[PDB]
């Protein structure tokens, strides 16, 4: 028992996190088989950053002025190219490490892991939700750019975040492993607008179970709701509509737990118009909304990894 | 920028994560060289934990009643031992992929790293603090005694921790890597009290100091104090005394915010007397005391791992 925000073991991504240096500027890579994937903003120097012509930019740049480094050894680039924001470094070795991998698009709400590394090093590993505005709320300093973000499916890591950028608010924003922005950013330093962001309703309903699961009760009701009556309130609270599609994910811990989806939207529903008073949930004064569905069942049922 | 709870990478520790089985209970070990580390309640049925005798189970077991699996190797037992609550196995092969090591025993409100595993495969990773009442409010279902905790200091690991139970209060109990528990606690399942759990106040002012650091100001008042003014109002609190040595763990948090401690601890005791008033820090509507004030410095300065 006990609930807590658990990333995955980050032993599989550890062996694939390289140092790239550029000029002056260093910051973290992913190798991968003989590929090393980094933000290409490495070409840039701080004040390239401004305003930068990345095409032109990387006309003035030869496999030659890559530095890969892998922790004491240091890699032979022979092969450069720019996909998307991100540049991808054929070398000369494939990397001995390379677990199973896909690179995967995540959906805002979901959630992954973090390895926050420095000049390729890692540092630490926490968990993270992509926000519906497609920002992360993260911990990251200078040099944590083209630090991943992962999920693991028994012995396949699916890469889906590279971090890309800090927003002047101080909120991170970066690419899937093809390079693709989260969101309306780019990879320049101006200054940029995140959204409106809302609360992710179908995580704070999969924490609510993890809650009764744990026998956290309290704010349970025999109240009903329908689903357009719960997305009334909802909406007017910044949360996330919630849909079928919701509903039936939620099944399984509505069944575990014999708390009908419906009956649990009936009691956030509650918590929402009359707040928490001065009691917690799982030890937290707020609704917490970075655990998925499958996160709960995950944690709650002691799901492995190799 | 940004703050988050976050772990040590845990690929050093995953290479040393194996199964134990002793006829029908299985848990996890800890393989480092020719040593496997696991409870010793591995000998018992359910039955038995109501009231064991540890020295007579042993002796009913022989070498090759404990089944030891790494990965899919199964690594032949050698030797058996009982050091306090450990069980110590022999077993012919050094495991390749041991760390460089210590065992240590943290002290109450230090933090640590545990990696969650069942049947000797790694589940997640997850920051904990030590609790003053020498408990941890952690996550673990049935089989993951044995799970360990953990820092990192560059390339060596430093053994803190190994989970041997739950109380029936819901939260958890264990031993350093000789076998002691931390607390008054035994392997068995009886009634068993915890202390009274208070805050971790040096841990507190640490987190005050790294919202300050992120631009979380509104808490800062325009009183001071002293220490034994300071320490009345703590006590009331149910918050742990706050010592000259705590002052002067704190220091290089003061010097870099310009924020006497004692000035901190005067901001700290408004918001104990007046509460948060529906106000967050660092995204936290409650004062949160797992971090120390080298977890803030470690986070705050992006210190890595090999």
């Amino acid at each position: 028992s006990g609930f807590r925000k658990m990333a995955f073991p980050s032993g599989k991504v550890e062996g694939c996190m390289v140092q790239v240096t550029c000029g002056t500027t260093t910051l973290n890579g992913l190798w991968l088989d003989d590929v090393v994937y980094c933000p290409r903003h490495v070409i840039c120097t701080s004040e390239d950053m401004l305003n930068p012509n990345y095409e032109d930019l990387l006309i003035r740049k030869s496999n030659h002025n890559f530095l890969v480094q892998a922790g004491n050894v240091q890699l032979r680039v022979i092969g450069h190219s720019m996909q998307n924001c991100v540049l991808k470094l054929k070398v000369d070795t494939a990397n001995p490490k390379t677990p199973k991998y896909k690179f995967v698009r995540i959906q805002p709400g979901q959630t992954f892991s973090v390895l926050a590394c420095y000049n390729g090093s890692p540092s630490g590993v926490y968990q993270c939700a992509m926000r519906p505005n497609f920002t992360i709320k993260g911990s990251f300093l200078n040099g944590s750019c083209g630090s991943v973000g992962f999920n693991i499916d028994y012995d396949c890591v699916s890469f889906c975040y590279m971090h890309h950028m800090e927003l002047p608010t101080g909120v991170h924003a970066g690419t899937d492993l093809e390079g693709n922005f989260y969101g309306p950013f780019v990879d320049r330093q101006t200054a940029q607008a995140a959204g409106t962001d809302t609360t992710i309703t179908v995580n704070v309903l999969a924490w609510l179970y993890a809650a009764v699961i744990n026998g956290d009760r309290w704010f349970l009701n025999r109240f009903t709701t329908t689903l357009n009556d719960f997305n009334l309130v909802a909406m007017k609270y910044n949360y996330e509509p919630l849909t079928q599609d919701h509903v039936d994910i939620l099944g399984p811990l509505s069944a575990q737990t014999g708390i009908a989806v419906l009956d649990m939207c009936a009691s956030l529903k509650e918590l929402l118009q009359n707040g928490m008073n001065g009691r917690t949930i799982l030890g937290s004064a707020l609704l917490e909304d970075e655990f998925t569905p499958f996160d709960v069942v995950r944690q709650c049922s002691g799901v492995t990894f190799q």
